[PDB]
């Protein structure tokens, strides 16, 4: 028998329409900058796979961001490059500036444009509904534009987002994990964040899409409006299933798996049991409840949906009534 394929319901045959060079990134040479050009100032963060420095490029004194990569397979490094530079100047789409070399470490390292990040304290406490709404949807259009440029970023969490209230701009980052779009692909399961993980990855079924950056972009939506980050606390990959099979209830999980012949690992079989899907309005409180309105849980329940066939699309996202105030005021 065997997982019922799937195709994206949008821009699926994007990436078909280019050059193979495109998305065959295999295929891409790099050309090395010269490491001399910039300085590091000081480090601004860690992550497993990189670090992160302030630092100036002496040839015209412009602040900029230095990440050094941890050994990672050419093909990986090819594939960021190549994803930054076919996304480069879309809408808040962090921006590559150059890539080096140390001559000695031989550490591959990209530089970016400079963007600041205001601290998680003045923006977790003081961010009101009208902001949520504005950021969510500069978000969605970066979701969108690399949607649409047949890319999925398969990391969307809040490390991954970078917002600068001073100038009321966001930047979407970290594009190491983001992946293209092919129908037909089967890909790997073990991405994304615990907590942001979608059920199709925790059910190991391997021809997702797009709609992956939906789930986790819900996920974000719920921990911020509900103040509970985060929102689905799983212990461990299959646990993190049950957290949200103790929301969205088990009756749709098994649905999901049946329509697409997925075989469960029976572990999970003994650990699922049976829960209904919870109405949202058990995680509203007096705390919360200016961030919580009909329309913020319509959007989030059109997100938050085993099935990603049926998720909300980016577009369709931003057309929900919860941003008709930011389209408006943006016009
Ligand atoms: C390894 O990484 C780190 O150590 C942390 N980094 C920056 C991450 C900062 C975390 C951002 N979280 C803020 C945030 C994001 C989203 C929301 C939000 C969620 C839902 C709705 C509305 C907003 C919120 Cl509240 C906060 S970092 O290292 O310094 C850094 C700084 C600049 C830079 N430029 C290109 S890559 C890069 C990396």
């Amino acid at each position: 028998s065997g997982p019922v394929p799937s195709r994206a319901r949008v821009y699926t045959d994007v990436n078909t329409h280019r050059p193979r060079e495109y998305w065959d990134y295999e295929s891409h040479v790099v050309e090395w900058g010269n490491q001399d050009d910039y300085q590091l100032v000081r480090k601004l963060g860690r992550g497993k796979y990189s670090e992160v420095f302030e630092a100036i490029n002496i040839t015209n004194n412009e602040k900029v961001v230095v990440k050094i990569l941890k050994p990672v397979k050419k093909k990986k490094i090819k594939r960021e490059i190549k994803i930054l530079e076919n996304l480069r100047g879309g809408p808040n789409i962090i921006t590559l500036a150059d890539i080096v070399k140390d001559p000695v470490s031989r550490t591959p390292a990209l530089v970016f444009e400079h963007v600041n990040n205001t601290d998680f304290k003045q923006l977790y406490q003081t961010l009101t509904d009208y902001d949520i709404r504005f950021y969510m949807y500069e978000i969605l259009k970066a979701l969108d534009y690399c949607h649409s440029m047949g890319i999925m970023h398969r990391d969307v969490k809040p490390h991954n987002v970078m917002i600068d209230h001073e100038h009321r701009k966001l930047r979407l980052i970290d594009w190491g994990l983001a992946e293209f779009y092919h129908p037909g692909q089967e890909y790997n399961v073990r991405v994304a964040s615990r907590y942001f993980k979608g059920p199709e990855l925790l059910v190991d079924y391997q021809m997702y899409d797009y709609s992956l950056d939906m789930w986790s972009l819900g996920c974000m939506l719920a921990s911020m409006i509900f103040r509970k980050e985060p929102f689905f606390h799983g212990h461990d990959n299959y646990d993190q299933l049950v957290r949200i099979a103790k929301v969205l209830g088990t009756e749709d999980l098994y649905d999901y798996i049946d329509k697409y012949n997925i075989e469960l690992d029976p572990r999970f079989n003994d650990i699922l049991g049976r829960h209904s899907r919870k109405r949202w309005e058990r995680f509203v409180h007096s705390e919360n409840q200016h961030l919580v309105s009909p329309e913020a849980l319509d959007f989030l329940d059109k997100l938050l949906r085993y099935d990603h066939q049926s998720r909300l699309t980016a577009r369709e996202a931003m057309e929900h009534p919860y941003f008709y105030t930011v389209v408006k005021d943006q016009a």
